[PDB]
Parts: structure tokens; C-alpha cells; sequence
């Protein structure tokens, strides 16, 4: 996250830490047994880290979990980043309790306007590369359709939003993918690609959530 703010140590109990032995993304616990992240993500041996804080040092809070499984979107396009969605089933479920949540889901999508709140530990600089330690925060607005095509012509598919500030300056970067965008409690995107990080007119562009509800609903009841 580039020109936002450092959370607090574990007051977005539902961010995951995806780590191979570095963290590599971000995720989303959505029940006690399941992650949503984006796919470009998926790789094998991901141990999820619920709890985290400072991610270099173990603080007390945290539930290291490993993946029993992976789901990526049947209709992922890596090409295009269109359907950028995977689940992922923990070995054991996670005791959840304040610090540690889930998020609900969403039953309506967002529109253009709604404030929501992009965490991750990707990079702060748009300037000297620098990745933090803490987990770091940015509230932002969904932007207009329009103004996002008008952003990136050619690329914005219906399973695409764009949320940000057009001048530039606050945006998610580089480590954020994969994780949270909610907005009035829902997890309505997915952190998934943008130009750069922080520039003018070239926004963070997340997976729309509301549209993958009834998948995730589906693939959790037989996974
Ligand atoms: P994430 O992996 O931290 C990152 N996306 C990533 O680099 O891969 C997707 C990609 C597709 C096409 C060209 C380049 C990268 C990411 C997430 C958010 C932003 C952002 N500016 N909001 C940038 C990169
Ligand atoms: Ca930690």
C-alpha cells in the first residue's frame, strides 16, 4: 500500500498473510476453513498466516495454517487477469475470535462512490522500493465504470472495478494482490493488477467479489 496508513496491529482480523516462505500475497478469510485470494497467486506449498501483524516477527496472535488445497477460477485468463479469483482450504480450521474473522460476503455488488478499505504488506514507494513489516491501510472509493475504461481502454472486463484516486498518490502495489477490499463490512474486490503503482490516472483495478458469490458458495459446500 502506497500513500496510506499502518492498520494497527490486527484491527482487519480477516487479512491472511499467504507465505512460501515469504510472503508472496495477500488473502481474505471467508469461514474457518476457507481464504479467497486473487488467482494469479496460486502457486504450491502456500501456509496461511492469519493473525499477523509484523509479518518478520512473531508477535503472539498468529495461526500458520497450511493449505490442504487450492481452487483456482475455472475461467481464469492469466493474460488478461479477467476472473482473477482462487480459494483456499486450510489444513485445519482456524479459531476465531476477535483478532482472527472472517469476512461476509457480499449479496449486492458496490457502486461507484462506496468508500472501502484496501490492506496489505505490499510496497509503501513509489520511490526507492521499500516493503514494510506492518500491516498498512488505505481507505479508497470505487470509481465510475467509465472513468476506469476511460483509464485503461480495452482492458476492463464486468468482473473488474476500479477503486483509487485519479491524481495518484494512494493505491495498493507490489505484495498487495490477492487481498481485501470491503466496503461496509463485504468483501466486495480482490486485489489484482494496475499500472505501476500510485500514478496518475491509472488506478488499483480489483476482482468484482459480487460476482463470484455463488461459486465460492458452491465450491465451499462440496470442498
Ligand atoms: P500483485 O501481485 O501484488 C500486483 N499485480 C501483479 O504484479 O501482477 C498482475 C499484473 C498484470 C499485468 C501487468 C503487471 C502486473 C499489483 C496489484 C495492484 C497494483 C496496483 N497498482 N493497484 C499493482 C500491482
Ligand atoms: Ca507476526
Amino acid at each position: 500500500i502506497v500513500g496510506g496508513y499502518t492498520c494497527g496491529a490486527n484491527t482487519v482480523p480477516y487479512q491472511v498473510s499467504l507465505n512460501s516462505g515469504y510472503h508472496f500475497c495477500g488473502g481474505s478469510l471467508i469461514n474457518s476453513q476457507w481464504v479467497v485470494s486473487a488467482a494469479h497467486c496460486y502457486k504450491s506449498g502456500i501456509q496461511v498466516r492469519l493473525g499477523e501483524d509484523n509479518i518478520n516477527v512473531v508477535e503472539g496472535n498468529e495461526q500458520f495454517i497450511s493449505a490442504s488445497k487450492s481452487i483456482v477460477h475455472p475461467s481464469y485468463n492469466s493474460n488478461t487477469l479477467n476472473n482473477d479469483i482462487m480459494l483456499i482450504k486450510l489444513k485445519s480450521a482456524a479459531s476465531l475470535n476477535s483478532r482472527v474473522a472472517s469476512i461476509s460476503l457480499p449479496t449486492s455488488c458496490a457502486s461507484a462512490g462506496t468508500q472501502c478499505l484496501i490492506s496489505g504488506w505490499g510496497n509503501t514507494k513509489s520511490s526507492g522500493t521499500s516493503y514494510p513489516d506492518v500491516l498498512k491501510c488505505l481507505k479508497a472509493p470505487i470509481l465510475s465504470d467509465s472513468s476506469c475504461k476511460s483509464a485503461y481502454p480495452g482492458q476492463i472486463t464486468s468482473n473488474m472495478f476500479c477503486a483509487g484516486y485519479l491524481e495518484g498518490g494512494k493505491d495498493s502495489c507490489q505484495g498487495d494482490s490477492g487481498g481485501p477490499v470491503v466496503c461496509s463490512g463485504k468483501l466486495q474486490g480482490i486485489v489484482s493488477w494496475g499500472s505501476g503503482c500510485a500514478q496518475k490516472n491509472k488506478p488499483g483495478v480489483y476482482t468484482k467479489v459480487c460476482n463470484y458469490v455463488s461459486w465460492i458458495k458452491q465450491t465451499i459446500a462440496s470442498n
